[PDB]
């Protein structure tokens, strides 16, 4: 079944040792991608911990990443948190 967190639960994830965010509802563990992103480290991990949809968004990535950015989600945003 789907799992939630917590808006507080996400923000204790901004570090190197665990990297979280959220995109469009849905929360991804970024923790191993941060070295392998063909933007760079700096992006997500200033904004580990919190929503970055609108970044995410306004980059415009393709197709491609998007779809590889599925295998990275770990549950989604808790319903009274949105
Ligand atoms: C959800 C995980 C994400 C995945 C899997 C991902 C994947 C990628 C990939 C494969 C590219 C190469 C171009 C493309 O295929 O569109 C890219 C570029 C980029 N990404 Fe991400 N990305 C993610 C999250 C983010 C976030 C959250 C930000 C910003 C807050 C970001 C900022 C960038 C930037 C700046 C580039 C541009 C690189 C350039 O033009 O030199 N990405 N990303």
């Amino acid at each position: 079944a789907v799992k939630y967190y917590t808006l507080e639960e996400i923000q204790k994830h901004n570090n190197s040792k665990s990297t979280w965010l959220i995109l469009h509802y849905k929360v991804y563990d970024l923790t191993k991608f941060l070295e392998e992103h063909p933007g760079g480290e700096a992006v997500l991990r200033a904004q580990a911990g919190g929503d970055a949809t609108a970044n995410f968004e306004a980059v415009g990535h393709s197709t491609d990443a998007r779809e590889l950015s599925k295998t990275f989600i770990i549950g989604e945003l808790h319903p009274d948190d949105r």
